[PDB]
């Protein structure tokens, strides 16, 4: 299945992985990896990004590496060439004083709106994104 690849190559990487109960699974990547493994996961089959949701985490108990984590759903969408339906999450953590994301506007076209209602929202801007 294209979801263990995803895992198996997370261990084999060192990634975090969190289970939300479940079925649903987050894979946490460092800036370092980001664009990289995201264009990875477009060449995985993972062709339709269906949403971007960003994260403040001043109020939260507990806390993070970094105040801000912006969050991606990768979906291999039902069709062909053998989509699987697969789903999973990608989350990267971004400081408060560096708060910018390498974008994936080259990867999905849905990035462009996506990305946007986080800049606007949390002003983390994604590089190679157009704006003015």
């Amino acid at each position: 299945m294209r979801l263990e690849r995803v895992l198996e190559e997370a261990r084999a990487k060192g990634y975090p992985i969190e289970d939300n109960g479940l079925g649903n699974l987050w894979v946490v990547l460092p800036r370092e990896r980001f664009k990289e493994e995201m264009a990875h996961y477009k060449a995985m089959g993972f062709n339709f990004l269906a949403d971007i949701v960003g994260l403040d985490y001043l109020t939260y108990p507990d806390p993070r590496p970094e105040r801000f984590a912006v969050v991606y759903e990768l979906v291999s969408l039902p069709g062909w060439k053998d989509g699987d339906g697969s789903r999973f999450f990608v989350r990267v953590y971004v400081p408060e004083e560096d708060p910018r994301l390498p974008t994936v506007t080259d990867l999905w076209g849905s990035a462009n709106f996506l990305e946007r209602e986080v800049y606007d929202l949390f002003g983390i801007v994604f590089e190679g994104h157009p704006d003015l």
